[PDB]
């Protein structure tokens, strides 16, 4: 037997697995980031090396400058939808590390209120057991104040929540909307605007 | 008082840049390959990913879904594009790590020829170049022949350099032409073959 609010709660393990769902998302950006990073400057260097070699290789200095152009584009084309990629990464890791943390942060509050309410609780029933004695009462009243309080900080604790939930959610949709987009966009724009110079030259 | 074979060696110098030049390349086109088999392997993921929160989260299905079919899509089309990378390498390195590398073979042997060639040249200059006496004969003669033995495998080795720096040039041009082509092709067809289905939906 223990103090439970399985609606809370169930909202309360849905944010859970939603922030861990989410940390993992921001792993794989910070990853697709750091790759992506590679991939850029290492299409530096092979469009300077396909350079150099155009211009001291006459008998193919059209292929290696042809190459070279490319390369070269496709990076100042990365470049940008590198700075997207770092921007998308950088605000839902602050809706996961701030916004959701602080949520989460009041929820650790009301479990743990959670747990003292019942252990004051528990302890007022078990000086119940004892005799209707003066001594026992004394007890019973000491006992009463604390286990009273501890009701108090439980419950407005466990209100805190419900309605930190709730704003929090409205984050999750607005923040993940703006960001979902861009990050989208950011993509398609950089495939678009590659190709616009790579069927041109 | 070095033998010098002026025409012959400025090719030879011209093979070891570019030998150099083309092992550049050739790393830093593995290296491409690697930094795009890391991408593929995080877009797959953030893909399932995206997936996931959409298939869980019906508050945005949307905005999480037509990120991660643009994901696997970037993922079909993108790990063709390694083939050709990968292909584009493996050419390259043959030509350099195997063609290059045996002429170079040759190179090195007709230098080393010619080092020889210039020690008993000198030799028998020298021998010839003191007073005639029963003694200074036998040995003229046998520094003669040994002369002559090392005069012929150096030329021979000439003749050969010279026979096989052509063709290889000639192969340098042929498979430099075919690959950089191929290349540029595979890069250009994955941003085009890209929007075909990307633009589409």
């Amino acid at each position: 037997s223990r103090t439970v609010d399985l609606e809370l709660e169930l909202q309360i393990e849905l944010l859970r697995e939603t922030k861990r769902k989410y940390e993992s998302v921001l792993q794989l950006g910070r990853a697709l980031t750091a790759h992506l990073y590679s991939l850029l400057q290492t299409q530096h260097a092979l469009g300077d090396a396909f350079a150099d070699l155009s211009q001291k290789s006459p008998e193919l200095q059209e292929e290696f400058g042809y190459n070279a152009e490319t390369q070269k584009l496709l990076c100042k084309n990365g470049e940008t939808l590198l700075g997207a990629v770092n921007f998308f990464v950088s605000s839902i890791n602050t809706l996961v590390t701030k916004t959701m943390e602080d949520t989460l942060m009041t929820v650790k509050q009301y479990e743990a209120a959670r747990l003292e309410y019942d252990a004051y609780r528990t302890d007022l029933e078990e000086l119940s057991l004892g005799p209707r004695d003066a001594g026992t009462r004394g007890r019973l009243e000491s006992a009463q104040a604390t286990f009273q309080a501890h009701r108090d900080k439980y419950e407005k604790l466990r209100g805190d929540v419900a309605i930190k939930l709730k704003f929090l959610e409205e984050n999750k949709i607005k923040v993940m909307h703006k960001q979902l987009l861009l990050f989208h966009n950011a993509v398609s724009a950089y495939f678009a605007g590659n190709q616009k110079q790579l069927e041109q030259t």
